[PDB]
This record gives structure tokens, sequence and C-alpha cells, in this order.
């Protein structure tokens, strides 16, 4: 699962002059939300950072000595790593640069990210397969391969069935995205679902690369873009 | 050869806390070299590092703003890299923690390392071929192979022979480190010189890990630790 690490370690991980994401929430409880600049760390007593590249007033309303923030870190080693800790603003200098000065704790979480991320959606569209159409659901995607629903009472597929998913594209489903392309790897029948895993082929897999790119994230997943 | 390139790309093959090399000249011409951890980089303004671990004396002599110095920094980025750059201590700060400012070139000059390292000497010692011995000066060493030269008229070697080179290690040259055996894989015959090139076996490449060991360097190269 995720590691727990020593800060010294976990920041090694994190390349200099790499942009951080900083979720603030004030003394009052107000949040806020900015990215800056990686400087680097002064032995194991201060994380330097760039002064965020925001208005006047957001700094002063969400960027004081003493309001503490939960951090987001990059790090390139593997598939990718996320390090996520809490920090608190120390210091902010003007001279001879504006950088702030943050503190470091002791540990720091790290999360391996996956080579293949899995994107949570719920887009409707069509299942094509020998020529007839039913209904169905995107649930899961990745670059790779996807899994879907269909009504438990439609038409009923097999594993190894080279299916092709239109999903829609617009708000009212009548226009469909180019096919994802595939064969059926798995399947689970249950009084209410009928799952299904899809393993993406060529085709497959430049159609869902182009989905993926034409897709809007919300905040918490991605979307139909309009 | 060396590569001139961008100061941001060169800074970018560093990795923050690695430790930097600073050859100090003072304004009335006296030199100093002291090694400090680098911290990071304020985008393009200044070069952040931490105040060199040396005596107050030595800082109030040699580390003060508007001194020069030239930089050597590490890059892990293939066989190793080393980029030198002159830079200009700029500004000090003790608070929030003692830390200091140089200044960036516009490029930096980058030198790629070897995977195998050569080191220049003049080691006396002796060939062993066939029960013989004769003398020999060990000119180069690296873990894998070297280059001797012995007096032109005395006894001759093939490209293809298994020699090992005795080489003294002590100041007056009766006791010999562990042989450096290998095959001759060139040589060249001159009116002063003969000229050899040896490739070292598994047995050679131990002895010479070993020899390299108990060397000293002086500043300019290694030679006997006595």
């Amino acid at each position: 699962t995720v590691s727990t690490i020593n800060s010294t370690d976990a920041l090694a991980m994190v390349e200099h002059s790499s942009e951080l994401t900083l979720s603030i929430t004030t003394p009052v409880g107000t949040k806020f939300v900015c990215r800056t600049p990686f400087i680097g760390t002064h032995t194991d007593k201060f994380l330097l950072v760039e002064m965020p590249k925001i208005s006047a007033d957001d700094l002063q309303y969400f960027f004081q000595e003493g309001f503490w923030m939960n951090i987001r870190a990059i790090s390139p080693r593997g598939e990718g790593a996320l390090i996520h800790f809490r920090s608190q603003l120390m210091h902010i200098l003007q001279e001879p640069v504006p950088m702030a000065f943050l503190s470091i704790p002791n540990t720091m979480q790290v999360s391996q990210l996956r080579k293949e991320p899995r994107f949570e959606l719920n887009l409707a569209g069509k299942v094509l397969f020998d020529e007839h159409r039913g209904d169905c659901e995107l649930r899961d995607l990745s670059r790779s391969g996807c899994r879907f629903i269909t009504p438990p009472l439609g038409k009923t597929y097999q594993v190894g069935d080279l299916v092709a998913l239109e999903i829609f594209s617009d708000l009212r489903g009548t226009k469909t995205f180019p096919p994802l392309t595939g064969k059926i790897c798995n399947l689970q029948r249950s009084l209410h679902h009928a799952r299904y895993g899809l393993e993406f082929n060529e085709e497959g897999r430049n159609n869902a690369k182009n989905l993926l790119a034409q897709l809007k994230f919300n905040g918490t997943k991605l979307t139909l873009n309009a």
C-alpha cells in the first residue's frame, strides 16, 4: 500500500524546482489552493518555496506565517509517486528575494502511482456486438482496458467476445466518441448487474487515449466536457 | 568533448542537497577551498547554498559578499558528469537560517565522466613474464586495464602475452602490491620507449581495485601513501 518514511528520504525523491500543490486552510477555516515551485530544503530545518503567483489579496488572505497547509509533491521515481504531508508556513522573506519557509514533518506518506492510471466514471453508451447494439455504462477506464455494466436482462456477452463501446460524447446521448474496441476478458452476473471487463486492441487503445483527452475533470472525476 | 549549456538545464542535472565544491579567490588574491550542500535555486535569480562548516575565521576571510568563486557540482546522469562555473557570493543571511545566495551565470560547462576513470601515475615495479622479471613503470591505470613503459633495451613482450605487474608499494621499492595480471593488448617501440597496454583478467582487476585503494591523492594525482 502507501509507505510512511522519513522526510529526508521522501524529499530526496523530489526534484528541485518541481511544482508543489498547496491546499491551505486558514485559521478561520477558509480554504485556498495554489501551486508554486519547490526550491529545496535547508538541512532538516525548512522547506523553501517560491512565493505563489497569485494576487496580492490572495497572498494576504491565504499565505500568512503560521497558516497550515497540506502539500502534495511529485516524484519521477518508477511510474511516479506522490508525496503527501502537512506543513506550516514558518517565515516569509522579501529580500534578497521573495520566498517562503515551510516546516518539515518527521515523516511523509509516499504513494506509488500506477503505470496505467484508472479513471472512475459513469458514461452512458452502446455496446456493439455482432451488428446488434445494446445499452451500457462505462464505469472504469485506462489506456489499456475498462469496466462497463449493462442491463442484467439485456443481451449477454461471453468472455472472448469482440465488442465495441460507443460512448455518448454529448449532453443528451446521440453523438458518440470513436469506439472503444477489444475483447471481454472477464464478467460477472448478479441479480441487478451485468459486469464486464474489456481489454482494448490496438484500435481500442487509440480511441481510449482520445476519449480520455476529450473529457473534463470536475475536481473529483472525469466527465463530459459540456 | 565538453558541452556548454544554459544554467537552468545544467542545474536540473544536479540533485538538491548534493555537495558543491567551492574554490574561492579573495579580492586580495588569497585562495581557499571548502564544500557545502546545494539548497536549490530561486527562479533564475540565485543559487542557494548552506553556510560552509568551517571556522568563524575562515568564513570571515573567505566567505564574504562580493567574493568570486569557481564552483564544481556533480550530476548522477549517465556515468556521472561534472558541472563547472564561476559564481559570486551575492548575499548572506543569518535569519531565519544561515544561508548564502550565489549568482547564476548564463551558461555552465558540463563534462561527462568516464565509466572507468583513468589515473595518471609513475609507479616503478617489475614485469613478470615466463618466470623472468624486468623493470617497468606504471603510467596509467583503471579498474580494467593500464599502460606501462619499460627500458627500450630490456626484454620485449608481444601482444597477447600474459604478464604480471608487481608495483612497488614502498618508498624504496622492495615490497610490492598484489600483481596486476592480464594480457598485452597493444605496444609501441620507439628509440627511447617501450610502451605497452595491458588488459586485466579477473585476478588483475581485483588487485587493481585494491591498488587504487592503497594510493593517496596529492591534489594532482595518486601516489604512494608514504
